[PDB]
């Protein structure tokens, strides 16, 4: 997250921290995600596509810091890593950039809701806030495009939804952005998601309920003039989520 503020898991208790076990035993951060029911986390396919083996991954819920344990955290293996069959990547834009992780603990249990662990509501079908609406984004990604390190403390910021029409412009993204994507940005371009924030939530309040409107997907740099953040438009993927979240 470029700009914005530090936070703790209490302020985004659906946030899931996803890590990968290396051949050699070291564990490194991969991507964010969001708990959408006790057993299901939703993230982005591009985070996993290079290493699709579910055994390689660890999911933490209730975690406020990147490389230290947070009191009350829960640790999960990935029982099912579901990538989107229709995912594709061009030079910049990712299409169908959405993924599901079914989580189960070593004790064979799903998430137990707590002060630091809660689900987030999905939107209703094609129901998005109007452009200009303020939404929040959360993650452990870079604080500056030129950073090597990721921040140790969780961060969040506020961006505004941009119309598909404005985002289609040439000096925005041209035809790179589709109706299954949402653009969001700061009017001063001063704050944004960045590398390491992928898979994490864009949350808006809709009919008075906190709603997973977007999933961090891609952008041309970070907090760059005329280059909004691009998010998977969750309200356009409900059939896929429905069809994949059962027995
Ligand atoms: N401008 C963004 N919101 C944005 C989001 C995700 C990104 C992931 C990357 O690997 C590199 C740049 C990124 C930029």
């Amino acid at each position: 997250i470029i700009g914005g503020e530090f936070t703790t898991i209490e302020n985004q208790p659906w946030f899931a921290a996803i890590y990968r076990r290396h051949r050699g035993g070291s564990v490194t951060y991969v991507c964010g995600g969001s708990l959408i029911s006790p057993c299901w986390v939703i993230s982005a396919t591009h985070c996993f596509i290079d290493y699709p083996k579910k055994e390689d991954y660890i999911v933490y819920l209730g975690r406020s810091r990147l490389n230290s344990n947070t009191q009350g955290e829960m640790k999960f293996e990935v029982e099912n890593l579901i990538l989107h069959k229709d995912y594709s990547a061009d030079t910049l834009a990712h299409h169908n950039d959405i993924a599901l992780l079914k989580i189960r603990s070593k004790e064979g249990r799903c998430a137990q809701p707590s002060r630091t662990i809660q689900t987030i509501a999905l939107p209703s079908m094609y129901n998005d806030p109007q452009f200009g609406t303020s939404c929040e984004i959360t993650g452990f990604g870079k604080e500056q495009s030129t950073d090597y390190l990721y921040p140790e403390q969780l961060k969040m910021t506020v961006v505004k939804l941009i119309s598909h029409r404005e985002c289609q412009q040439p000096h925005y993204y041209g035809s790179e952005v589709t109706t299954k994507m949402l653009c969001a940005a700061d009017p001063q371009w001063k704050t944004d998601s960045c590398q390491g924030d992928s898979g994490g939530p864009l949350v808006c309040s809709l009919q008075g309920r906190m709603t997973l409107t977007g999933i961090v997907s891609w952008g041309r740099g970070c907090a760059l003039k005329d280059k909004p953040g691009v998010y998977t438009r969750v309200s356009h993927f409900l059939p896929w989520i429905r069809s994949h979240t059962k027995e």
